[PDB]
């Protein structure tokens, strides 16, 4: 009797897939609100309204960075938008502003007949994503929104690493080779400093700071992870409490931990 349960039950190799179950389309927005552009990926067959994930990227970086999440998530059941910010050289706080900005203007355009999105979304469920300095962004948009039901930020970086505030369901990928936002000073200070929340810590083996990005060649843990998180977390939907909380025990994987969960 859960209402935002959705799709098939899943399977490892299900998850582990490109694609999940739904039909995937996408536009561009016309009239940004409080960001520089976006594209909006969503379900044409979720059967039902799912929920908002805003996804931001690093310093320098465009949508192309982390654009591989919109229809992997999006076809798992999520409207997902992804961002350019306003200036490349936009800093944490504003990359958080202006990814809660796209959420309002997700929750607008479900309210807006000519979208494509009119009447899909349940904005009451969100979440946030994003790379680098916009991983930063989604750690301080949950801290500052914690009605936010689930964060999955990839190798983030703040000049702050205390997110004690945070009590948002909150997955952090992070890279073992990090020449950026080294582990050991960002990521996992990050999340060591998260003590209300379900949490987790996931370090890929050999990665490099864009080892979470488009392009990398571990989509099928890393996609797996992002959408189980998601929907348990977004969904309340226990059909993935164990892929979403699970140790992969991956040779993938350098560095696990895991609360709450
Ligand atoms: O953009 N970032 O991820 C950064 C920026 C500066 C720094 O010293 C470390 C990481």
């Amino acid at each position: 009797m859960n209402p935002y349960a959705r799709g098939p039950n899943p399977t490892a190799a299900s998850l582990e897939a490109s694609a999940g179950p739904f039909t995937v389309r996408s536009f561009t927005v016309s009239r940004p609100s409080g960001y520089g552009a976006g594209t909006v990926y969503y379900p044409t067959n979720a059967g039902g309204t799912v929920g908002a994930i805003a996804i931001v990227p690093g310093y320098t970086a465009r949508q192309s960075s982390i654009k591989w999440w919109g229809p992997r998530l999006a076809s798992h059941g999520f409207v997902v938008i992804t961002i350019d910010t306003n200036s490349t050289l936009d800093q944490p706080s504003s990359r958080s502003s202006q990814q809660m900005a796209a959420l309002g203007q997700v929750a607008s355009l479900n309210g807006t007949s000519s979208s494509p999105i009119y009447g899909k979304v349940d904005t009451a469920r969100m979440g946030v994503m994003g790379w680098a300095m916009g991983g930063g962004g989604s750690l301080i948009s949950a801290a500052n929104n914690p009605s936010l039901k689930a964060a999955a930020p990839q190798a983030p970086w703040d000049s702050s690493t205390n997110f004690s505030s945070v009590t948002v369901p909150t997955l952090i990928f992070a890279c073992e080779n990090d020449s950026i936002a080294p582990v050991n000073s960002s990521a996992l200070p990050i999340y060591d400093s998260m003590s209300r929340n379900a949490k987790q810590f996931l370090e890929i083996n050999g990665g490099s700071h864009s080892c979470a990005n488009s392009g990398n060649s571990n989509q099928a843990l890393i996609g797996k992870k992002g959408v189980a998180w998601m929907k348990r977390f977004m969904d309340n939907d226990t059909r993935y409490s164990t892929f979403a909380c699970e140790n992969p025990n991956s040779t993938r994987v350098s560095d696990f931990r895991t609360a709450n969960c």
